């Protein structure tokens, strides 16, 4: 069972796109979204990883109640939203709290209702509709094994 | 020189994904549904009292506010434009309003006085909020001026009185 | 498939105990709770019913997001919480939103996770612990059929 | 011990000035305040009273947690903020929840800390600073006996 | 008159149990509570202390309005909550804001109303009821001097 | 043609009566006090990073936003005016800002582009928020333009670098 720490940048329900500057650990308001949309899950990145975009690997965490920007959550992957946009790959690892028995029933991507996966997909397709040049070329959900292999690659990229 | 005004009942505060709706015989607030998309109402949303629109409900309204109100609250309002759209149940236009008698909104007199970014975000909401509801759609949506808005309010009042 | 309107008096997360005056339809603050507890679900009653206690039949509604006091929700029962306290028998019907396919997987009491049922039970067992004269003798979950039986009894008593 | 129902129009912390239209019982947004101020207590009026201004007698209720606009609270008077503004008298009866033992220590105006009375006075002196023509000619706190005599007068004005 | 800085981890009203990682200063979500309960006061720890349990000495701070996780508050002790659970002795120091004249009337444990002390006690007695393996053996309020004695012990252990 | 910008750390979100403040050696957020008046910060409030004002702290800033942020959050910002005031610890000016690089604020270039109602409410806050604190005051407060704002930012940066 793979587990890691996720730093949550943006709580579920937010239109303010907070980001962590990785050099300093400070929270910054990147922008107020130009679309009438809100993050469908708590959103952030996986500590000690490094991705295609220059940043740590993005992460989505399912929670019963959202946290605050900058909060750490020990998490375990259950799938991943593979997306290629105009800038290349920017995949989003879907996770649940690690070590919490209320989430033991969610082990892989099939265990997450289709309604919630569809709404997450909808967010990332459309949230930058009113920012020119942005679009999604592909967007598919893939399973836990895919997520884990992708995490483990991003961890090696970070180390070396 | 003497500006039109009316009362708007706000059903849904800005930032809501719960789609509340007033029942028009009883005056009770009902939860229609939780939205299926990760979207939220871009303004306070409701209807004009004592009007009747071509979907059998009172005419839809959007009110620009400095801070949202609660479901069921009345706001005296004046029209500045309208969002024309057509969904599955046909035409369903939305009158854009500001608070009446409030000098902080006097710079807004017609649809061109509303920043385009806000007009586009409102439009984006209605175009997409039912994207994940089977058999639902919204097509042909665009913005028209205070004149067209007022003339349509006028009709809906006429429908109501009948 | 039985369904009815529930008026929600108290949103999930509240320590203010709101009640609807049935003579008038106005929302009243009965009291601020004496214990550091909060309603674990949206809470209220079923319209046009009369419980064995003389008020409309109490209802709990599972929701993805809470509503406001006074709000109507079309609901369908999936179980019932049976309790005996100082004033005797008291039942609370557990419901989900009617006509919403996101809740079609919840058909009976066994479909609600145990953690959630235990938390609801724990609320009603303990929330009046610091009000003198109160107690709870027993508290048990029963299934949809027993829930539907009590809804019918309470409908028939309203008409009476 | 005098007690009455107060309809709360404006929860503590609000800059939106809600009002009840007394002919219909509907909640209306009268205005967003022009000053950077917020109601220091839950604020409303006493049901079945009638005052100098044409409206029911205004009321302030001390609470551990604010309510929602339109909510009823059974209350008992502990004092009153006598104020004369440009429109004449518009006194505000200060109250606590009736029948709640957590408020038994507050029986008259001396029992309310000076810091809270000063902040309430400050609100009503300044909240209309940025609306022309408004000002306060006098503003003093008076005791429970004064409040009660003033309530009982406003109740007779209503009845007859 | 003893005073110290308290880092608030958890605002009043929270069911999310946030903790500060003492190695790093980052805020972490330890867990969502298993009971329908919420922290009755802002909750955290005293800076540069070490409790008998190995973490900084826990602190509760009475406030007119909650703060955010990670926020420092200059505080002075007025009492202490002594508890024994499954892992043994655990003390929580009850405090008010230091240098604030609105709290000068609270000097010792007898100055905090009984309803509030009982609610705080009830939280710590019951909040872990649905976590298996937990229990509470005893829970008692002691006065300011015993609080100040434990603050000193814990300061001396930090320096050690 | 090339506009000045800087980073503002927001200590207090709009609508707050809790007066939070960042410690300038550690970067920790502290609660200074709960305000004594029934007032709340009319905008998000904070300071400009890497500056030093004439009260020994970094230069105070106000940032106009569509939605508030949390205590400690950074916002890249550009100045549009300044609120000059003098309290008990003497001069303590406040630079008025909007988000930098955001076309929704491009119509705001100088202090005259900010509606007067918002400028007056900001002023009212600072004039009165310490009315009930013994021995505190705020006098001589008024609004000046982007030029005076930028030149003062410039100084405070110069002070800082020293
Ligand atoms: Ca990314
Ligand atoms: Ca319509
Ligand atoms: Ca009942
Ligand atoms: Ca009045
Ligand atoms: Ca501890
Ligand atoms: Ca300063």
């Amino acid at each position: 069972a793979m587990q890691f720490d996720v730093t949550i940048e943006i709580p579920k329900g937010q239109r303010n796109k907070y980001e962590v500057d990785h050099e300093t650990g400070r929270v910054r308001l990147d922008r107020y979204l130009y679309t009438p949309m809100a993050y469908p899950t708590d959103y952030g990145f996986i500590e000690d990883t490094l991705g295609d975009d220059g940043d740590p690997l993005d992460a989505l965490v399912l929670l019963p109640q959202p946290v605050f920007p900058g909060v750490l959550v020990a998490a375990r992957p259950v799938g991943m939203f593979r997306m290629v946009d105009e800038h290349g790959g920017d995949d989003k690892v879907l996770c649940v709290p690690a070590g919490d028995p209320r989430w033991d029933h969610v082990q892989d991507i099939g265990d997450v209702p289709a309604f919630e996966l569809d709404a997450i997909k909808h967010f990332f397709v459309h949230y930058k509709d009113l920012e020119p040049g942005k679009f999604v070329k592909a967007a598919d959900w893939v399973d836990r094994a895919e997520a884990e292999a992708e995490v483990q690659r991003s961890v090696e990229r970070f180390k070396a």
